[PDB]
């Protein structure tokens, strides 16, 4: 297709801005993460189904994190959006997504990220504010794809529907 760029592999990446990274996970972990740095530490964790209130450990910017996580989902995989804004605090959970065609995006616009929140098929998009966002490198633990903010509702889409 002639809209998506990829797949691409695992990697770590400074995407430019005005594109959203299409990510498509396989098993329950840590999706992908980035940082600036200064005060945002951003990451997405995936859970599967049917998963009663726990405590998980992540790897997370190469450090062991436990966060308390569920999914009361029989059917929908539970993307979430974890974030820290100091380098001594903790992760606070923002914006989940529940997904049947349990694919993820991520974007860097107007110095924010950007990824998808709600219920599929009727998911919306949502921000965090981050400073000196340019520098922001990701690393994406699963494979990608690439589409312009232009597109943006054909992501939008893919997120409801799959590709
Ligand atoms: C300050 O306000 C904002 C932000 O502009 O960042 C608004 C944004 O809607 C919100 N997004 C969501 O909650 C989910 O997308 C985000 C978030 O709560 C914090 O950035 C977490 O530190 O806060
Ligand atoms: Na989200």
């Amino acid at each position: 297709g002639s809209l998506l760029d990829g797949p691409y592999q695992p990697t770590t990446f400074n995407p430019p801005t005005s594109y959203w990274i299409l990510l498509a996970p396989t098993v329950e972990g840590v999706v992908i993460q980035g940082t600036n740095n200064i005060d945002r530490w951003l990451a997405t964790i995936l859970i599967e189904p049917n998963v009663q209130t726990t405590n998980r450990i992540y790897n997370l910017f190469g450090q062991q994190v436990t966060l308390s996580v569920e999914n009361t989902s029989q059917t929908q995989w539970k993307f979430i959006d974890v974030s820290k804004t100091t380098p001594t605090g903790n992760y606070t959970q923002h914006g989940s997504l529940f997904s049947t065609p349990k694919l993820y995006a991520v974007m860097k616009f107007s110095g924010r990220i950007y990824t998808y929140n709600g219920t599929t098929p009727n998911a919306t998009t949502g921000y965090y504010s981050t400073t000196n966002y340019d520098t922001v490198n990701m690393t994406s633990f699963c494979d990608f794809y690439i589409i312009p903010r232009n597109q943006e509702e054909k992501c939008t889409e893919y997120i409801n529907h799959g590709l």
